[PDB]
């Protein structure tokens, strides 16, 4: 997989953004994770925190997985990172979002997702708590 420059547009949710990718807006879902909504527990607590994650990143990549690179709605679907750190893992580490949405092909991040999930577990943060 390689990284791929863009740069924030808005934040949205805990699990979308909106990004310039190639000169582009679009709007980014997470791959391998789901966060609650906006209006669910830890919904607010999720949003937040990617929120902070991209606006305080001086530089935004996005990594596209081996399969499908847009979902139906016609939303990017990549790992993004945060001065090199991954915004997916970070999520699951801290337990705002929970491993999901695993399919066949663009899942190469599946286990060291799944390793950080089972740490915020283990803590019982948040979603866990
Ligand atoms: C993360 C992800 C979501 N989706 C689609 C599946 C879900 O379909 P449905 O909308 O029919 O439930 C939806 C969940 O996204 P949200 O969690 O953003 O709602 O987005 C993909 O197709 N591929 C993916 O990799
Ligand atoms: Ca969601």
């Amino acid at each position: 997989l390689h990284k791929e420059p863009a740069t924030l547009i808005k934040a949205i949710d805990g699990d979308t953004v909106k990004l310039m990718y190639k000169g582009q807006p679009m709007t980014f879902r997470l791959l391998l994770v789901d966060t609650p909504e906006f209006n669910e527990k830890y919904g607010p607590e999720a949003s937040a925190f990617t929120k902070k994650m991209v606006e305080n990143a001086k530089k935004i990549e996005v990594e596209f997985d081996k399969g499908q690179r847009t979902d139906k709605y016609g939303r990017g679907l990549a790992y993004t990172y945060a001065d090199g750190k991954m915004v997916n893992e970070a999520l699951v580490r801290q337990g705002l979002a929970k491993v999901a949405y695993v399919y066949k092909g663009n899942n190469t991040h599946e286990q060291l997702l799944r390793k950080a999930e089972a740490q915020a577990k283990k803590e019982k943060l948040n979603i866990w708590s």
